[PDB]
């Protein structure tokens, strides 16, 4: 078990989160907290003006090979139809490494929910597709519904959770393992 600077910072932020401190004041790019059931994915999510900045920058905007979990710069509101979050596949089993657990059929069968926590509100998304291999914007419902069909059938396993254009979707992607939730 490796204790290094990255693992320390992230466990401290988890604690500030539990002590309900305002993390915006540490980094104005903070958007919400993210956790995934039955994993150690339990991190802060930030947003830059691009999809690159926080690849190599910790929550304090110092260098880090762990980066910070960040949301696609195109995302606007919690009501976006696909909220996309990116994070790394770290070797010490941190960040988005545990997305791999969704490779396990039985694990997948279970209902592990993705939990966005924002402004004292909890948004639960039920995972319904996972696989190894990205749109935030849809011009209308047709494109959307096609996106849903597209990613539903890319799933390694058929989900008992069914999904359509009246649901909102979250997408946890590594930067290649990928999973989609539905609200």
């Amino acid at each position: 078990t490796k204790y290094n600077h990255d693992t320390k910072i992230s466990s401290e932020l988890q604690k500030k989160e539990y002590k309900k401190e305002d993390l915006s004041k540490i980094n104005s790019d903070f958007k919400f907290w993210l956790s995934v059931e039955n994993t150690n994915i339990n991190y802060p999510v930030v947003q830059s003006k691009d999809n690159s900045y926080y690849l190599d920058k910790d929550f304090y905007k110092k260098d880090s090979i762990s980066g910070t979990l960040f949301m696609d710069y195109r995302n606007k509101s919690i009501d976006d139809k696909n909220i996309i979050i990116y994070g790394h596949n770290m070797k010490n089993k941190t960040m988005f490494n545990n997305l791999n657990k969704f490779k396990d059929a039985d694990f997948f069968k279970k209902n592990n929910k993705i939990k966005i926590t924002l402004n004292g509100k909890e948004f639960l998304y039920d995972v319904f597709s996972a696989y190894i291999v990205l749109k935030t914007n849809f011009n209308n419902e047709s494109d959307y519904q096609n996106y849903i069909n597209d990613i539903t059938s890319k799933s390694l396993y058929k989900s008992p959770i069914k999904v359509n254009s009246n649901d909102k979707i979250v997408t946890l992607s590594t930067c290649r393992m990928v999973i989609h939730g539905r609200l």
